């Protein structure tokens, strides 16, 4: 477009992966950039052209509200601040939650897969000592190594 | 900026690793600090500019309100400080809960580890043993302990 | 300060051990120590400004309220105590509870730990007792002692 | 103090002991004593100064309480005493409770103490008759008994 930037990269590195990984639903992904400017300077100069470096609110009205006589109320930002930060913790718990059930029942399977592959690497050498003596008594009356090390081999 | 103090290489110490390790979600990184001045003299005189040896309310209406007749009532801070440490004493025994949850599943997971350790290390032992004798009794009609190591040894 | 007092040692025994232990969630570190007088004396004299010896209520009016005809009643001071009563028992029970889950846990540690350590002492006994034989019958073609307990040996 | 009683030797006796022991949280510690008149002689005459004798209510508006005309109502002490004899009773169900879970966590700890000092003794028992062999057979090339019963003895 007009301003490309470098998203491009960022978006094709980014694929289409869903939320999970080990980050607690999304690690750190990218690294820690510097800071902008050295100095507030009022945002970005004329590009930002904010009130905040001019504001110096330091007034309990625009905090807590307030009630001038006759009614004609106004409410203040912290009560829709804590509630944002309670739906999002709240969003943050479940995901946690779900995380933690997703692990256990990995581990179980990863215990079930290993158990069930020490067993097997125990059977089949049991089975290997056992046709040893067959193979090293009677080699001609008997049968060879690898039929039973590809016939009677527990997977 | 015009006064960096010395905060640059705190942020790059921190890194920006989350709550956890070993002291319940974040130990002493730090260390002790002597505290500045013996005398209070009125906090750090006029960069302070506080009321601390000057307000002395000594005054039992502040903490439980009151009420005049006509109405126009006032409430203390003893509410808001209960509720304050309500919600502090809450968060702090989620905190304990899921930290104990978490010890709980490492402990498990543990056991179950150093248990598979004793008795891998025990086949293992078992098998070299049984192997000896073979590679000792007919060197030249049985194969190396060193292929039986690389291909017959549990891992 | 002006008035430092004895308090540094308690500081420095205390540390930053939070509720635990034994004791019901803290026990009696400290010693008993003898009253400070044995007559009141009207609490500590001129700095005590109480009213032990000379209020003597003895009227039920304080203790269960009371209502003077057109309304101005007074609150007595059963209310507050039984209140007070209820959460310190509350709280109590809460730890009691607590320190018996991680009593439970430990002992369930204890319980997993010695069964291992007994179970691994009998397997040694018997690697032991096995290569004894195979140590007194022919020393030259086969291992010494040293070989098995540094590398044949279970933790 | 003016009138120390004979209180020391209890207060040294009970200790800070908590409920517990066997007698639904705390037996009887001390003993049976005779009354201390056979007559009531309205209570411990001027001491008392009550109407055990005298008052005699003898009336349903005195237990069920009463309402005359033009409303002032009185309540009786029945519903008081249901109310206590309630609290009670919950108090004592409470504790009850807790005494059985505590009861059967110290079986369960009995019940396995006991189950693995039975199976270690068998242990010992096996240990020492399979050691027995080996010192009778031949005692030049063979350990002693207490070198086995040391080092290599179940606890």
């Amino acid at each position: 477009m007009a301003y490309p930037y470098s998203d491009m990269p960022f978006g094709v590195e980014l694929d289409t992966s869903t939320l999970g990984s080990f980050g607690l639903g999304g690690p750190q992904t990218q690294l820690q950039m510097q800071m902008p400017a050295v100095d507030v300077n009022a945002a970005a100069s004329g590009s930002g052209g904010f009130m905040a470096g001019f504001s110096n609110i330091f007034s309990r009205d625009s905090m807590f509200g307030g009630v001038a006589p006759s009614g004609a109320q106004t409410g203040g930002w912290v009560l829709p601040a804590l509630g944002i930060g309670q739906a999002v913790f709240g969003a943050i718990g479940a995901n946690r939650q779900q995380r933690a059930a997703r692990d256990q029942l990995a581990e179980s399977r990863r215990q079930f897969d290993m158990n069930y592959g020490a067993q097997r690497q125990s059977i089949n050498t049991n089975l290997e000592d056992r046709q040893r003596a067959r193979v090293a008594s009677n080699p001609t009356a008997y049968e060879s190594v690898d039929s039973y090390m590809e016939r009677n081999r527990i997977r």
